[PDB]
């Protein structure tokens, strides 16, 4: 579809088995979400933004859905405030911006 | 134009005059650019993102030029790890989000 931005571009997603509510982010490198218990490894990482770092925990091949479109890649699970959906992911399901 | 997002949204802006790189970042609500000097009054805001909040100099109806158009509006001015542009300006532009 085409998405405006006079909101925040807020879709749902499917991840591990749940549904959630995340944000299409073109200003993020990587995908980062709500605390949440996913199984497997992981690899600890800190990611920066506006404020400082948070800590997060790094997953690899996790498969996301996004309106439909699936995309299989990195996810980051720690105490970011918002779902975040970054590049790494909207590459796959064919994302652009445009004006 | 269409912009993918295999890298990073980076396109030039002139504000106050002075060229500068800044990304397009659909999960800003607001537009952040790094410490500079702008011309007119400015009032002391707070925003707050994935690592806490910082302190930013707030300017309006600034004129500001991205990628060959122009919007009128809000520039936040503060330690922001990169020049970040909104969707306060993005809307302004016509940008919107599309797969
Ligand atoms: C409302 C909940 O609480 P909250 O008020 C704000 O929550 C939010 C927290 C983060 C966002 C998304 C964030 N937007 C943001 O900073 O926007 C500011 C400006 O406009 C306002 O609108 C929303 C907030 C305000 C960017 O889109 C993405 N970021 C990178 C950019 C940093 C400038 C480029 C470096 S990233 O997230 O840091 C990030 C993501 C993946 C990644 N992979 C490797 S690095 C790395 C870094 C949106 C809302 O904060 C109090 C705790």
């Amino acid at each position: 579809p085409q998405i405006t931005l006079w909101k925040r571009p807020l879709v749902t997603i499917k991840i591990g088995g749940q549904l959630k509510e995340a944000l299409l982010d073109t200003g993020a490198d990587d995908t980062v979400l709500e605390e949440m218990n996913l199984p497997g490894r992981w690899k600890p990482k800190m990611i920066g933004g506006i404020g400082g770092f948070i800590k997060v925990r790094q997953y690899d091949q996790i498969l996301i859905e996004i309106c439909g479109h699936k995309a299989i890649g990195t996810v980051l699970v720690g105490p970011t405030p918002v779902n975040i959906i970054g590049r790494n992911l909207l590459t796959q399901i064919g994302c652009t911006l445009n004006f």
